[PDB]
């Protein structure tokens, strides 16, 4: 359903090669140049997240600054101050390039109208584990590009992978 709006819907994550994305309410690496990378991408736009990834913001960066955040939800409000609530992706979408920025319950809610994924990946050893968010796998509508290895001030190796709906 990506032509089923006008403005772009871009997901855009970063995940482990083992495919976790979140374990323990937060993001279980940290990678400063994936920041940068969010913040350029984002910035000046709507974004749009899952009230579980609102709450997981340090009280320092929610709302994230410079960007209009969207906080989907299915409670009449908020404790946590700086959102504009809608009850449903859809909601969230229109009036309106809006970024989807997790979590995994609104990648799944996001990915059949999205025409664009922006993934970095970070090269850290972390198993699955029982609870944790994993990222959304993408099927055979979409065609992705891929840059160089990187290698991060912390050590990490990361890369970023951009996709295109078909
Ligand atoms: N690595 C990354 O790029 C990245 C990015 C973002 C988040 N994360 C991680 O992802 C995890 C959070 O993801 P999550 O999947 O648990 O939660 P989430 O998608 O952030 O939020 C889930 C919440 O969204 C609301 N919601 C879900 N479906 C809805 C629907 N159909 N209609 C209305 N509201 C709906 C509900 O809020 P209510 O309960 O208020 O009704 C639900 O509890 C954390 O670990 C976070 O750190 C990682
Ligand atoms: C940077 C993590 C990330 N990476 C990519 N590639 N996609 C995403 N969807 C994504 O999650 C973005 C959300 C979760 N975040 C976060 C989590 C923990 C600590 C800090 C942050 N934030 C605060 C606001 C900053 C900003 O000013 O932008 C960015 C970092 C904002």
């Amino acid at each position: 359903h990506h032509h089923h709006h006008m403005t772009s819907v871009g997901l855009i994550w970063a995940q482990s090669t083992s495919g976790v994305i979140g374990r323990d309410g937060g993001i279980p690496w940290r990678l400063p140049e994936d920041l940068a990378h969010f913040k350029r991408l984002t910035m000046g736009h709507t974004v749009v997240m899952g009230r579980r990834t609102w709450d997981s913001l340090p009280a320092a960066h929610r709302p994230l600054p410079g960007r209009r955040n969207v906080v989907v939800t299915r409670q009449t409000g908020l404790v946590a101050h700086g959102a504009q609530v809608v009850g449903s992706l859809e909601q969230a979408l229109s009036p309106a390039a809006t970024w989807v920025i997790g979590g995994a319950q609104i990648y799944a809610l996001a990915l059949p109208l999205a025409n664009r994924c922006e993934v970095t990946e970070v090269d850290v050893d972390l198993p699955p584990e029982d609870e944790d968010a994993l990222a959304p796998v993408l099927d055979q509508t979409w065609a992705g590009t891929s840059g160089e290895w990187l290698v991060s001030r912390s050590g990490l190796r990361y890369r970023m992978h951009s996709y295109r709906r078909l």
